[PDB]
């Protein structure tokens, strides 16, 4: 399949080179897989989700995304126009309030929910969790992320938007999960993107167009935007039978675009997510 005039992020993950605008992907498109978007909620009624997104859990008075951040991340995972896995199933776990904030304890409960809720969902191709959140270092948030990874879910978390080493941030510093940094359309590390030895992969992070609340769209930046690229990429790759939940992050790194990014600090992987699709 070929999506012309796609967002630059989608075209980048299917390209050996930057500066293209067509997204190529196997038409399976993550069908039969699931991606949990653990964020502010998803506006599931957005026409871009085609009835494939739904709220499965909230810890607040409403499961509605009064923010837009979670809708934007879910749209990058699997919206028909802005998603990587355009046929995946999107499950919303609202752990962040409408201001984008949330207690670590609520975030931890949401991660343990997904580790159990996947046994209530039909995901024959496997389960992914996209965590476009993060804060200061916490061994309890990291361990919660390690449990979600251990339970059979491919966990992708943002490196952080502090332009520092991601070792001081959770769940970014959890080694067992996929810690995703951010890059821009010119194959530069995003100026805000965290780095370090804990980073596993880079995805498109700067000026990412995706869905927004109110049935709209907008372009925002963040490692919170690159994580749904890798999360949707994982789901796309598990549907194709190319990898599993336990080996997806390692697989994405093995098959990634190597040494194409600039301003990657010494000691950080120079790897860009790449779907390796040959049309």
């Amino acid at each position: 399949a070929a999506q012309t005039n796609a967002p630059w992020g989608l075209a980048r993950i299917s390209s050996t080179s930057p500066g293209t605008s067509t997204y190529y992907y196997d038409e399976s498109a993550g069908q039969g897989s699931c991606v949990y978007v653990i964020d502010t909620g998803i506006e599931a009624s957005h026409p871009e989700f085609e009835g494939r997104a739904q709220m499965v859990k909230t810890y607040y008075y409403s499961s509605r995304d009064g923010n837009g951040h979670g809708t934007h991340c879910a749209g990058t995972v699997g919206s028909r126009t802005y998603g990587v896995a355009k046929k995946t199933q999107l499950f919303g776990v609202k752990v962040l309030d409408d201001n984008g904030s949330g207690q670590y304890s609520t975030i931890i409960a949401g991660m343990d929910f997904v580790a159990s809720d996947k046994n209530n969902r039909n995901c024959p191709k496997g389960v992914v969790a996209s965590l476009s959140l993060g804060g200061g270092y916490s061994s309890s948030v990291n361990s919660a992320a390690a449990r979600l990874q251990s339970s059979g879910v491919m966990v992708a978390v943002a490196a952080g938007n502090n332009n520092a080493d991601a070792r001081n941030y959770s769940p970014a510093s959890e080694p067992s999960v996929c810690t995703v940094g951010a890059s821009d359309r010119y194959d530069r590390r995003s100026s805000f993107s965290n780095y370090g030895s804990v980073l596993d992969i880079f995805g498109p992070g700067t000026s990412i167009l995706s869905t927004w609340i109110g049935g709209s769209t907008r372009s925002i930046s963040g490692t919170s935007m690159a994580t749904p690229h890798v999360a949707g990429l994982a789901a796309y790759l598990m549907t194709l039978g190319k990898t599993t939940a336990a080996s997806a992050c390692r697989y994405i790194a093995d098959t990634a675009n190597k040494g194409d990014l600039s301003n990657i600090p010494f000691g950080t992987v120079n790897l860009l997510a790449y779907n390796n699709y040959q049309a």
